[PDB]
């Protein structure tokens, strides 16, 4: 129902202006705004499909030359939005699925098929560094739940050729569950 | 607890011969002895690991130059073997795990961490073209079982680099089934 | 009426995942389902078209990168589906018309041209190895049916370069007929 | 007295027009009919010199361009000829001897060698991939008869350069047995 | 029972000295004397196989080094000779079927063997651009017998590699039929 | 139970220095000491293991960079050592067996294998040119003890890809006898 829109452009400046400029153009919410090595800077929306396509059809037609990549994910449940802009709490410790990927973009869809796929809580969908690196989803809940999670999530990004691994954290420790949920 | 023996000739002769020699000199059992293309013959014993070592000494002794490649994969659970030989018997129609891989080596590890860390079935290891080729595994049981399972020994696979693809099949279909379980 | 759908996986286990998938999301029948070497998958898929359409559709969604290659050959005479799946019953020892192709997709086409354009009997349409490899279509009757049938498959074959042969065999030998009509 | 005939064709439907063909030519037995990777078809006769002859004459010169290779081995001891299309029955589990080579050529003339050289049984001559590829021939009966027909049949290989290895199983095992006297 | 002799020569001199030459030699009868591109000159002599014989050894000998090519096609059917020389009457409009080869030599044994092979008339064998270019042979009468001459033709052109197209068509137009038949 | 201890050096002078001080080390016995083409040096000592170890050793440290090669071969038959040293006396005339191979060191493993899995004579171990060369063993007995000994000293060298060919003479004739034999 809901959808992410990426905008990536190759100058600060244009990617505030334009950043403002979609915001106010329709009602999108800004998930991501940040800049990204070696100079380029991202901009990550989520909102209804309509708004998406409008911010990122008046991103794309200012940005002009300026504009790095443009992309529209459609079909998106509800929690990844909050998951891409910070975190989804968790009621409970539990187990913990981590699914790793190239590009955000199959970070997203694997997350995406993880939440339809299952019971699960996402966690999170982080970027090291920016829309084409290392991105990793966080999921948790029962061990099952986690482990349907992660092999969905997996063949979704595998498909791609863009998984990098997948684990499952039965019973993690303090330490790493602070680490893997809260960041 | 098992190992698994496996003695891959430049040769059918000095496989025969060398398989034979191998059944004689230890408590070994003949999972796989079939030709390979494009000429290699290939063995696969099961059996105590001491029983196998021996084996596979023996064997590696006696083919010399003929010798394409020797290994030993030791602590393997019983159903694995089995599996290697032929088919592991499913008492129902129930979700499916498909596990693919590369080297049979890995297929083998991937299988193995599946059953250990599950209550599944795993029904059959099938190399689709000899020791180094694609491999899969295939398990059967409740979703949240093969679930585990399939992720399991995905992360056995991907930690080597040779996941090829994992999928899951809940509610398989009528003929879908008799392929993946029966072969 | 009726349509062939192809699709070529880079993954035994993306195949089957895949295979079941089309099976349960439209009234298509599953002809083929086998893996060719040296290590991909093959989907072959008769039904109404749309049916097919979907089927295929769905199919090459889900494959990503997965997917060597996806045909849907439309406006498929009935008899041609079962020639691809296994073999047609022959009624008399007659004539026999072999036409030998490269790619299963002209055989097809060209079993289709023989069957509308004659009152023979497809027999089987037979694939050596994989889609695009060395393919055969076997057809039965009165010589002067077996001649219109050969002549019309191989203007079809003839017409995109990939005839192989064709041949006329009047009363074979019952070690021939075995062989080309029985499988 | 008799005689081996091999004719390979570039092509399925030639090769079963020709094979036909040649089995109504003349009083010779179809011992081989059947496709080789990439695509090419073997023709392997059996029968008396006249009959092979003129029907590797007949073959050779209805065949034009599609003839890969035609070859006419003469002077063939007649055990040799059902060890080709298929296996000489084996009175008691004695020794066993396989010689190994590259070629069906010079499999055969190792076997004819090894069949007058001896008082062995010519179990079978056996062709892993094609006329160029590994062959294998097996013999049985007593350790010394089983000794002499492999020293001749390696010789003879040997001499042409084509001898791959040989083996001599006196007192071969169950399993082994089944599987080099019965396939 | 008859022959078609063919001398290719160098020079149109040579040709016409040379032509005249066999002429007087044998009872042969010319059948094709003319200039081919871009200098080359040749001739085509029809007759019993004796003579043709006689006449394309005193031609190539007499020729010497001016010699491009020399061929004699023998066991050829009458109505052959007069479809190289010129055209065949037609009866009554039926079905026409026309075999495109590369090279006459080709052409007239596709023709011959359709002849032989049928009850159809041979209408003409036309050469395009000299004996190794393109080459067409049009047959005309029922359609099972032009299916019978069609499929035999191609066969035999097909088996050398030459075979370009072949088609039948039942029922031609007005128009077509003057251009498939008179030329 | 037996040893031999060969030891090449690139010098005359440190060979017979080294040879005569590896005598008195251990209870060695001298088998082979003498210079091989380009200017190299052969020792070859027979004697208990430990001994041949000792000597060998001895030799290597002293040898310095003059040491070309040093092999110890280790469970040799008694017979196996005077045939390198020289000739074994045969009984009778009867049958002959040649084994060829490449390196004295496959020749002895090929002459061992022999006598222990046979009741031939080892009547000689022959270098032609050194260590790495051809070298042939010379067997004598019933045709067949000769044939069981032959194909084992073959498969033991072919195991390596170290058999250049092997020989049965039944009945040798007068002269050939004594080049076999006698050297
Ligand atoms: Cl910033
Ligand atoms: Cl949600
Ligand atoms: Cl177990
Ligand atoms: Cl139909
Ligand atoms: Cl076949
Ligand atoms: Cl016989
Ligand atoms: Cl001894």
């Amino acid at each position: 129902s809901q959808a992410i829109g990426i905008l990536e452009l190759t100058s600060i400046a244009a990617g505030m202006e334009l950043g403002d400029a979609m915001l106010k153009s329709a009602n999108v919410d800004l998930l991501v705004s940040k800049t990204i090595s070696p100079g380029k800077f991202l901009l990550m929306l989520g909102g209804d499909i309509g708004a998406i396509q409008q911010a990122i059809e008046t991103g794309t037609s200012q940005a002009g030359e300026l504009l790095v990549d443009s992309l529209v994910l459609a079909n998106i449940h509800p929690s990844v939005l909050p998951a891409i802009s910070g975190l989804n709490s968790v009621d409970k410790r539990q187990a913990v699925g981590i699914v790793e990927t190239w590009s955000v973009a199959a970070c997203i869809s694997a997350a995406d098929r993880a939440v339809k796929g299952s019971n699960v809580t996402l966690v999170r969908v982080h970027m090291a560094f920016g829309i084409g690196g290392k991105c990793y989803m966080v999921v948790a809940g029962d061990v099952s739940d986690v482990a349907l999670a992660v092999t969905v999530a997996s063949s979704s990004a595998g498909a791609y050729g863009l998984l990098v691994y997948a684990s499952l954290i039965p019973r993690p420790h303090e330490a790493m569950w602070r680490q893997m949920v809260e960041g």
